């Protein structure tokens, strides 16, 4: 087996988590530590169902840039046993476009899931749903939903997360390192 199936596999053991908060399925993405990411519209509660077992949370934030805009991400601290294997190294320090993406979905509706999306372009403002948001990417490929969480990836880069799309494009939230420092 080649490099890049086994990178996606392992993201997919190690990181990339099936859950179900009160909005439906989404995949979840595990950075280090106890540290997770999520869609902010899978709005997560108090706790959140993980795989196969009920997991409290105890810290969640909803990240804004400086001019108060929604970035579409909310980051969980989770009363988790253990800690995520750090795939902070993976994240760029800035926002970074890619050539022939995978999009990895990791849903109890969609398990182990692999979209080829393609190549993934600077986008920035997305009126999300009335939602104003910043610092997205686009894909042209047909994402539907279920796919909220998924993790865009290319290159042994993790490189955004699946947060919308109209039915010819996707987009991501673009990821950056500083978000989990
Ligand atoms: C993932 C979440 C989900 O499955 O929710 C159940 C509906 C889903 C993925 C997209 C659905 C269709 N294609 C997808 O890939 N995301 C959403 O449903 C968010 C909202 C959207 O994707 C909307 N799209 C747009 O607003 C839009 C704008 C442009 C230029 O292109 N598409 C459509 C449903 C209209 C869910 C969401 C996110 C943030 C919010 F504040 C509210 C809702």
């Amino acid at each position: 087996m080649g490099p890049s199936l086994d990178f996606a596999l392992s993201l997919l053991r190690r990181n990339v988590r099936q859950v179900q908060t009160d909005q439906g399925h989404f995949t979840m993405l595990g950075v280090r530590d106890r540290l997770a990411v999520l869609p902010r519209h899978s709005q997560p509660g108090k706790t959140i169902w993980i795989e196969h077992k009920l997991v409290n949370i105890l810290d969640a934030v909803e990240l804004v840039d400086e001019q108060g805009v929604n970035l579409e991400l909310t980051l969980i601290t989770l009363d988790t046993n253990e800690k995520f294997r750090d795939i902070t190294k993976f994240i760029p320090e800035n926002i970074s476009t890619a050539s022939d993406a995978t999009l990895v979905i990791n849903t109890e509706h969609m398990p182990s899931m692999f979209v080829p999306v393609g190549d993934v372009v600077q986008y920035g403002f997305l009126n999300l749903s009335g939602k104003p948001t910043h610092r997205t990417m686009m894909y042209n490929f047909p994402t539907k939903a279920g796919q909220c969480g998924g993790v865009v990836t290319s290159v042994g880069k993790v490189i955004g997360i699946h947060i919308g799309g109209n039915g010819r494009q996707g987009f991501c939230a673009g990821l950056k390192r500083s978000y989990f420092a």
